[PDB]
């Protein structure tokens, strides 16, 4: 939209570029994927909709060329108060194995430790998802405790993962550059 | 967007045309609006009716063209509509484009929708005392008295008139000429 | 409890005392109504109800004492109560105690703390169209007809007839006695 | 109420006895607590969690008495039990009855709980890390190191240490005597 500054943050890596999706990219992200197509849209609503400085949550469409071929969310809870974010992302499976996982990530990180003036990030991936692990850490982050969830029914175990801003500039390797924040900053503190 | 079918629903009168507000037509609802919180007020509002979509519980904001340009909404909503057949309906119109009887037409093209398509038996709206506009679309439209309630209103008591019409009602007065076209892909997600 | 004083409200007319279900009276309640997950369900409802009270949205689910024994209860609840001065009441009663005049006396109670405790100008209420007795406590006790509404009621669709009583209306058709003790210190929770 | 087993179920250790908090219960621990809005928003939050019971979604806040008198609150909480076998605790305990081990003893008896009668296989917790009696009360009682958390706790930051024990853990190293009466019936209600 046209009438939301969020959507004119860039965040742009040497081959990617995040922004918050537009109409355009979404229907590309359902592509990419493909009830999903609906479910998909309503949780992009949702998030866009539910945006409040003290509880939000930014998913960012990844471009590859141009074309959204993934999501790459930040988001928290009391961040003016906490300084703590947390993220999660899928990447469509043609995509995968490239290394753009680890450099999304790198791009959301640059952006909550520059931009926003984040000390801590948090993530979490199941421990049978080795690649978001392995995208962790290179990162740099850090092992941060065992949790076990109900995934489509049954047990799963969640590794959780914490990156301080000492830690992250320590290990960092990816050049990123954001454009159109000066509008945005006033939304989250 | 390309992957929801409501989004192919249009619902036509001799002046109007009604569809779900795609990214274009909600950044020109907002244009029309304006003519600082209520850019995001607005999206958000919005987005969170498309997402909400249940056969339980639904509300369908249209946008309501005239000559292209997104004048206005006209809202449909129901809870438990599969079992209540009773629908209920909320609208705006930008105020460069009162006086024209825009208001009385997309009163009319949704309770067709409601009536012809969606085999409504009732349809419900409300008033503030104080809207002559909504009251007049009410009375056009052939409502019948429904109740008379209070709300607060910006910190003050303001009184409601409710309004209801029957599908008998509707089917034996109704004048304006009304097209559906695009239902058929929809029908699964009501009933 | 001991450490909330709508608990000290009581509300008596010549056969009948209400007051906020304590621990000892829900479980009665639930004796009533058992005239295996509804003793849970009922229990989560009036904790609900006793958890969720703010001076803005409130409902007094009270207990219904006929000689001691807690028989039904009679609802009181209002949103934006200080703005809008107008309340709504439900109601239920065990199957064994209809018929004796106690739905009439138990809404006189509720009315008199409405009017002349809270200072309400309108109360409202609703009943099933299939409910005749509660109906005629209604019409008895001087309400209107205020519209009608359909919603779903165990999977199926049920009719409500509405109801407005104005305080004048209120005064025009009381007949019971009605006594309210323990009110002062309640007096600042509701404005 | 007597129309909920919960408020049957009796877990008792050498001092304590731990139940579901009746009316009276609940007036007692808030007689505690003082020791203006605070009676409500305790009586509120003890009804909304008595409330909100689901096999898939549960609290289970349990006055802590000793004598018969109520010292504080040892609860256990889990969502989507059945399918995790994961529980976590939360505890308050009246700045009157610190200092005694009530906090280890109330800890172990909840834990006796979820592992010898509901079968969990780990139990987590956390605490501030300035709060030095809930930290000792974990390392008491055989938890280990999950992490490390930041919230918001009235308008600052505060640190939190987690905790994680698992039941081989727990079969292994526990130590207080617990026994658990009235929960034969209640079975139905954890399980699916
Ligand atoms: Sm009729």
């Amino acid at each position: 939209s046209r009438h939301w500054p969020l959507f004119d943050l860039r965040i742009t890596t040497p081959r990617l570029q995040l922004q918050l999706p537009t109409e355009e990219l979404c229907d590309q992200l359902i592509d990419t994927i493909l009830d999903l197509p609906f479910n998909t849209l309503s949780h992009l609503w949702q998030q866009l909709a539910g945006f409040k400085r003290d509880d939000w949550s930014l998913p960012l469409a990844v471009l590859v060329d141009g074309r959204a071929v993934g999501v790459q969310a930040l988001s928290s809870k009391d961040f003016p108060i906490t300084r703590q974010v947390d993220s999660g992302s899928w990447l469509g499976l043609r995509y995968q194995g490239h290394g753009y996982g680890t450099e999304m990530r790198a791009a959301v990180l640059y952006f909550a430790f520059a931009e926003l003036e984040a000390q801590v990030a948090t993530s979490r991936s199941f421990v049978d998802n080795p690649a978001s692990i392995a995208v962790s850490r290179r990162n740099g982050y850090r092992d941060n405790g065992l949790d076990r969830v109900a995934r489509e029914g049954a047990m799963a175990e969640a590794l959780l993962f914490r990156l301080t801003r000492d830690d992250w500039q320590r290990h960092r390797t990816v050049e990123v550059r954001v454009d159109g924040f000066d509008r945005c900053r006033p939304l989250f503190g």
